């Protein structure tokens, strides 16, 4: 389960964009202590949830 400041980040960079790409993933994955591969499902799921 993800730590609250870890979503804090998820939505805080999913309010910028519903896509990020994957140097921004990237980003996220090594500032959060998660893999791209976690976040980038992440944002999958939650435009999924959204549409
Ligand atoms: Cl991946």
């Amino acid at each position: 389960t993800f730590t609250s400041f870890q979503l804090e980040e998820l939505e805080k960079a999913f309010s910028r964009t519903h896509y990020p790409d994957v140097f921004t993933r990237e980003e996220l994955a090594m500032k959060i202590g998660l893999t791209e591969a976690r976040i980038q499902v992440w944002f999958q799921n939650r435009r999924a949830k959204w549409r």
